[PDB]
């Protein structure tokens, strides 16, 4: 049948929307994209650290985030001649607003019953909330997809605010994990100096020089020397990480962040894969040319190349992910892969919430 | 088929279960009581209204009372001598921390995939919600519960009021501010058979007061809940006139309680069966019987059905609705649109 994925990750850059066809295998029909306007996503990062009044507010943003969301739906179907009645379900992320693996709860908000009201579309939601209640870490979710899509010893690696990557090695329970800080420092950085939302190609750390007593001072962080099941987000690496440890030209601070990324990226994979082949990149950081130049450098005995050479466009991996996701929960199958959360074994993830 | 029903009303008394058979008719097999925690109970409260770090909050909150749910199920089940896949789903109602239908949002909490990993039953949950996105007050939601049961006006008198006319709407208080008084005085949790109250004599300048407030006066589709009556609005009222004996206030609450419901009723319905923990209230009881003379005022107990399970049984009901899809809601009622199939399966 066909699905629509809703994907709005943790760099808030805007809704990524995909049709997918799936029968035996796993076809993209069409994509949409629908910017973030800056008024929701300053909102929702507002809503990613404590404060008051969260309920009430987290619930005034959901309402915008699902008018949003239905607003692309209808838009990619009108524009593909298709009524909402051709599509089986909406696999929807919705958007993580607090991931606490350790307190044992993520919270991704988004309103399915609304988004099932305002499209006519039966929704299938919440995909992390029974991984975590079966002791995972309710993420990444992915690697169950970039199995079934390209399970040679292969390293399916998504950069997006965070990377996290899927260790296909045959003959074994797929594995993976976050790595750190994908996008997320860089954006951070160049947005706290220069008011904008990333470094274009990497062009910017490109200009400057790694600092290495500041890059080492990073890679000494506890998380990045934890192996198996563990994943991260917006808590831990964020602005206020980095200005503790900066307490140097700003073109140089970037350098040692892109560096950070490709550092953490590689030791963590080849740690865990070093007979790894292939490196498919997929996610925004796939077009940072000059991270997929280092990661490239750092990765000798691999090919280091975007989802793009294997017929996967890397922006769009994500919410095909979750389109299929929606279908795992339709046919019972299960969504999580144990050995990467750490959850006591496979379960089916979301909830349905019917058109009706 | 089987189905479990878990409620856990506005009072915080404790947490029902209900084990119900779906067929042509709705039956009781069973029913289960786990009284709340004083910690839990007071931690839910302290939801109900605004404060910091409340996501963080809630969440554990949901862990505990989800731990405290499936609980209580595995118990029922274990006395009962069934195993988990003899129920086809729960039906959960969750605990609502805020309600806001003119805001356009209600929120339970509830965590169902931690409920469905714990119990190892399908879980359906989340019913209000697609009411409210359909333009409707998300409750009352037993009225298409009643109907399927049972002139008849049904009337569930928990912390609010709301009545089924065979329509319907909150009508008011219902136990929510006797609660609230006899523990901002007397430390306790309920007025047992409302002997307090009956201790009491009526104030007619607090209780035309009370009446007088907004919500009496407006008709059809409307709700209510802690962010309405509570004891700040209840003292707000109080401070107008001096110094008054404290069973004085707890016998005009109750008056309230059942002049609000008569007047409600009786306007929307000239032409009464009471569930809930109010129809244990023999004060109230009293009450109503007087000021409807018109009707016979029984408990749902001379009708087959207990009380005190109504409401359980209902969102077990809700569940059965779910999987066979067919509505949950009565527009009328609610104010939503149209009908629409209510809650979300987590298997
Ligand atoms: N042309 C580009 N050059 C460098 N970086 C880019 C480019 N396009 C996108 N990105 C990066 O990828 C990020 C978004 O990717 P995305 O996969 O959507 O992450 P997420 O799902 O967490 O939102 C942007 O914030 C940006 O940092
Ligand atoms: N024996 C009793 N005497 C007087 N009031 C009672 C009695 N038993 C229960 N109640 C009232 O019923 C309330 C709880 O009933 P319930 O139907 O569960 O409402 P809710 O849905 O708000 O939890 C109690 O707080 C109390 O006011």
């Amino acid at each position: 049948p066909r699905y629509l994925g809703l994907m709005s990750g943790t760099s808030l850059d805007g809704m990524d929307i995909v049709l997918i066809e799936q029968g035996d295998r796993t076809t993209l029909l069409a994509s949409h994209y629908l910017p973030m306007p800056a008024g929701l996503r300053e909102d929702i990062l507002a809503l990613c650290v404590p404060g008051p009044d969260e309920i009430a507010r987290a619930a005034e943003v959901e309402q915008r985030w699902v008018a949003l969301a239905a607003q692309g739906v209808r838009e990619l179907l009108l524009q593909q001649q298709m009524s909402p009645d051709e599509v089986r379900a909406i696999g929807s992320h919705g958007q993580t607003i607090r991931h606490e693996p350790a307190r044992h709860f993520t919270v991704q908000i988004g309103n399915p019953a609304l988004l099932a009201e305002l499209t006519g579309i039966d929704v299938v939601a919440d995909f992390r909330r029974r991984d975590v209640a079966a002791g995972g870490q309710g993420a990444p979710l992915v690697p169950a997809f970039h199995q079934a899509l390209f399970g040679t010893s292969r390293a399916v690696l998504n950069i997006g605010g965070f990377s996290n990557v899927s260790l296909l090695s045959p003959g074994k329970p797929v594995r993976g994990f976050d790595c750190g800080p994908g996008n997320v420092l860089m954006d951070a950085w160049i947005h706290h100096q220069r008011g904008e939302h990333f470094d274009r190609d990497g062009a910017w750390a490109a200009s400057g020089q790694v600092n290495h007593a500041l890059l080492a001072s990073l890679l000494a962080d506890e998380f990045f020397a934890a192996r198996g099941p563990k994943s991260t987000g917006r808590e831990r690496f964020n602005l206020p990480w980095l200005q503790e440890h900066l307490a140097l030209p700003a073109a140089d601070i970037q350098a040692t962040l892109l560096e950070l990324s490709a550092r953490s990226i590689s030791e963590s994979l080849l740690d865990a894969q070093p007979d790894c082949e292939e490196v498919l990149v997929c996610g925004g950081g796939a077009f940072n040319t000059a991270l997929m130049k280092r990661l490239a450098m750092l990765m000798p005995e691999a090919r280091v190349a975007s989802t793009d050479e294997y017929g996967i466009p890397p922006a769009w991996m994500e919410g095909m992910a979750f389109a299929w996701l929606a279908h795992r929960f339709l046919e019972r199958l299960p969504g999580n892969c144990p050995d990467v959360t750490g959850a006591l074994g496979p379960r089916t993830l979301g909830a349905l919430y019917p058109a009706g």
